[PDB]
């Protein structure tokens, strides 16, 4: 029937593609006829998958103009290395703090470890370029990118899920790009997960700003495909219940005596799934155990 | 340490007693030196032990003067045919639509095979009066009790759990006692679980009223014991959100095309243990599924 997600490979709206894999998308947008920008910049694993797509789509790649970009988590950047190359025209939009990262050796080997271990036994990596070697121009927070005539996306900066993430807002489209500031959209439930693995406060501030967007009519996260429907224009509002949701139970637990360890073990075992083909397991349970730890000391 | 939940039989506060079991009590409130007032009508089985602890507090059964029912359901009601008869000056005060259900023949009999069910095989029941023949008065939305000079509690409507559900606010003490209009407390996560068994529309109604109350320093739902602090200030609009999570659940699965009994099964699952003392899981599992059918229906 009709759902309010979009979730399948190809044609999302009459300028909106999805290329690779749903889990771990990259956007494809037709800017003009010889004009085109992506958004996400998934995993280093996906590069031949996004590159057959992308081709698919776009008859001369020195026709992609910009690669957006909203933070840098290894499953938000590790694709750069490998298309940039083969994308001559290309300028990658970053905040100042993702660019950061990716001059420093310590957070590129970490973005490199976590790809690395993604990679299929079958598939074949192309040659990588130096992280600072990309083409990259740092954004800033209420930016306005004139991408071409019918593309002016707004920077906002949505700190909290790490301390660099910015969201791409399209003002023509009601449309929010919103990498992991929401969480994780479950998709067994329709509810968002929280994912605060940098300052809760932050978070919550950040979904307060989105919250007063205009009504969204397109919510586009990191990870899922495209939302819409009540689900896109009460993403931010949602989320921000859902996050004071885990507070909740977080400090009641605690109240009982609970070791962080036991929630996380259960958040681990009720939400690793979703991500496994792209998260280790270990790193998901982790993953968990920080943002409880943030939680317990901000809520 | 300190939590924000009382849940131990005896004194919970200077003029309130919880009496037999945490998981169904029965509120005793001492309106003076030779004064008393029960709260919540529990299950049958529970007559000997709330007799005990009555008399441990209570010197002369003849002082016990009311008796405040929050809805019909056999949980909320079976102690009266068996207690009434030792409480020979006792008025048992419900609403005029819990008053109806126990002129009817039908709906005593499902009463009394759902409390039958629940007899443990070492007990004796004591002999119980007819349910047409107990001492009640009718009372009506926003009727104020004077029960004694420092217990003024007022009456109001919170239809949506049931047909008939009222709740009982003591405006002194800012303490809401709340039947099953806000679900029921989780004990290992220190949320609300929805219990819409008879129409959303009024159970939602019935919070949005409930919220407007002033702050709550007390919340004493049907089951479970008190709740403070942020659990009694926050309880009405939290038990809001969770009926509108469960609606968001519901329609989201069924866009995927889940049956209700699907979700039916899972809220079984997660949910049926806390109650497994005092509702048989076949009517813990069909609950669930009327729940869900009716949030199906008005969502
Ligand atoms: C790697 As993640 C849980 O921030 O999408
Ligand atoms: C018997 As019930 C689930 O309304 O407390
Ligand atoms: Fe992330
Ligand atoms: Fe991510
Ligand atoms: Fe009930
Ligand atoms: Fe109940």
């Amino acid at each position: 029937g009709s759902m309010l997600r979009l979730s399948a490979p190809g044609q999302l709206d009459d300028d909106l593609c999805l290329l690779g894999d749903v889990q771990v998308p990259v956007f494809l947008l037709r800017l003009g006829e010889a004009s085109w920008a992506l958004v996400e910049g998934g995993i280093s694993r996906d590069a031949e998958l996004v590159w057959a797509d992308l081709c698919r789509w776009v008859a001369d790649p020195s026709q992609v103009h910009y690669w957006l970009i909203t933070h840098k988590h290894y499953d938000h950047c590790g694709l750069l290395p490998y298309l940039c190359p083969r994308l001559p025209n290309v300028q990658v939009l970053a905040s100042e703090r993702t660019c950061q990262a990716w001059k420093s050796e310590s957070a590129v080997r970490v973005v490199e470890r976590l790809n690395r271990q993604l990679l299929r036994a079958e598939q074949r990596l192309p040659e990588a370029c130096a992280w600072d070697a990309l083409p990259v121009r740092a954004v800033a927070d209420g930016e306005w990118l004139e991408l071409g005539p019918r593309h002016r996306l707004q920077v906002i900066e949505a700190h909290g899920h790490s301390d660099d993430h910015v969201v791409f807002y399209d003002v023509r489209r009601r449309r929010l790009f919103c990498g992991d500031a929401l969480g994780e959209f479950d998709e067994a439930e329709g509810v968002w997960r929280p994912l605060v693995f940098d300052d809760m406060e932050a978070y919550l501030e950040s979904l307060e700003r989105l919250q007063r967007l205009p009504t969204l009519l397109q919510l586009i996260p990191g990870h899922g495909g495209l939302l819409r429907g009540r689900l896109a224009a009460d993403g931010a509002e949602s989320a921000y219940t859902e996050c004071l949701r885990l507070c909740r139970r977080l400090l009641w637990r605690q109240s009982m005596g609970e070791s962080l360890d036991e929630l996380s073990e259960e958040l681990h075992r009720a939400w690793g799934g979703q991500s496994v083909d792209f998260l280790p397991g270990e790193l998901h349970l982790g993953s968990m155990r920080r943002m409880l730890e943030i939680l317990s000391r901000q809520a």
